[PDB]
């Protein structure tokens, strides 16, 4: 599933993301997955990033059939249209690393942020 900019903002609010941090989250997501819940990316070290928030293989979700890693979730559960599991995990990564955990944010969202006044 691919969200429109405001569709994404709508879902994010629905999952309790801080309203004053919204422009950043939108910037992060648009730069990490283009608001696509099914995007996967394979990195050099052999790890994969899953879904909307491009959550990683090594540290946050398990590729197994059993939930695991720091988010205690199966990576496949982060490729669904429903983002509640991905959202809880993204909030857990943020709570620990702020926005620095995301490459896309780090070097694309330092300057100007998306206009979400229409949402």
């Amino acid at each position: 599933k691919t969200f429109t900019r405001c569709g994404l903002v709508h879902e994010l609010r629905k999952h309790g993301f801080e309203e004053n941090l919204m422009r950043n989250w939108v910037c992060l997501v648009e730069h990490e997955s283009s608001r696509d819940t099914s995007k996967t990316n394979t990195n050099r070290n052999g790890s994969k990033d899953y879904g909307l928030f491009q959550i990683n293989d090594r540290y946050w979700c398990s590729k197994g059939a059993s939930p695991g890693k720091d988010c205690n979730v199966k990576c496949s559960d982060l490729l669904t249209d429903d983002i509640t599991k991905a959202a809880k995990c993204a909030k857990k990564i943020y709570k620990r690393h702020r926005f620095d955990a995301w490459y896309g944010w780090k070097n694309h969202c330092q300057g100007s942020l998306p206009d979400i006044s229409s949402c």
